[PDB]
DNA sequence: TCAAAACGTCGTACGACGTTTTGA
DNA sequence: TCAAAACGTCGTACGACGTTTTGA
């Protein structure tokens, strides 16, 4: 792993909190089992001019990338092992997003057990539905209970 | 004149950094001698819903109020003094908002300087602009041009 | 099949201002 | 003439999804 400094972790909660987010999707896909991948993504959207921030950012967790969208840039971390590393570093400190990072965490420990039971699929689908309920999600089109129709 | 939890400096400057607005608006009234307001607000916006967290600020901090705006809430702090202690303790910690904090600084401890002088409160208006550039303004009406041509 | 990356999308929510009153 | 509250309101990001690709 990699174990982030008590200074930092608490900054980094604070700003997480309020300017950063948490996203878990089912994303249809044809090419897996239950044609469906789990994704987990977090994510902060700065402008362009501040990139600087965002790569400092990329330096100091020391994993994950910035992409640039144009006059928006994100900073992404989509790898799940340092994915989990960083929420369970950060869990503690969050007081305001710390559920979603502990559904991040459920979802993530239990995802090779996930990928053995159609109905525990759903089990775990269910969690990235609570997660976006933590959010105020728009533009959301695969549910779990969209999963349930195919699964049948 | 309270001192704060380095703990607790660190994750408000961490969100600050992210979540928080550091306001500086020259607000014309025709009550003042230079006709002017001067006018300093560290807000931060919250779903109502989430509103205990609002008041737990105006707990940790100690000064500043929760506005209750419908479906949204707002941690509003215009206080001269608390604002300048507050800033003053948040300052070191800032990385993204760390130069506007500086100005509102800058300015607070100009204010009575500004209240004599019209030429040095100017000088101080222009403090404002500058806040207005850091961050990106949109509605922005009243500026140092807009107060100086009345001068 | 899978973890990841790559890339496309858009309706509004709210930051950052306004204006005007209170209570000295 | 002030500080400080009260209250109002708009433009363009942007967040939270989405689809598709990559390479083992």
């Amino acid at each position: 792993n990699t174990k982030y400094n008590k200074e930092f972790l608490l900054y980094l909660a604070g700003f997480v909190d309020g300017d950063g987010s948490i996203i878990a999707q089912i994303k249809p896909n044809q090419s897996y089992k239950f044609k469906h991948q789990l994704s987990l993504t977090f994510q902060v959207t700065q402008k362009t001019q501040r990139r600087w921030f965002l790569d400092k950012l990329v330096d100091e967790i020391g994993v994950g990338y910035v992409r640039d969208r144009g006059s928006v840039s994100n900073y992404i971390l989509s790898e799940i092992k340092p994915l989990h590393n960083f929420l369970t570093q950060l869990q503690p400190f969050l007081k305001l997003k710390q559920k979603q990072a502990n559904l991040v965490l459920k979802i993530i420990e239990q995802l090779p057990s996930a990928k053995e039971s159609p109905d525990k699929f759903l089990e775990v689908c269910t969690w990235v539905d609570q997660i976006a309920a933590l959010n105020d999600s728009k533009t959301r089109k695969t549910t779990s209970e969209t999963v349930r129709a195919v699964l049948d």
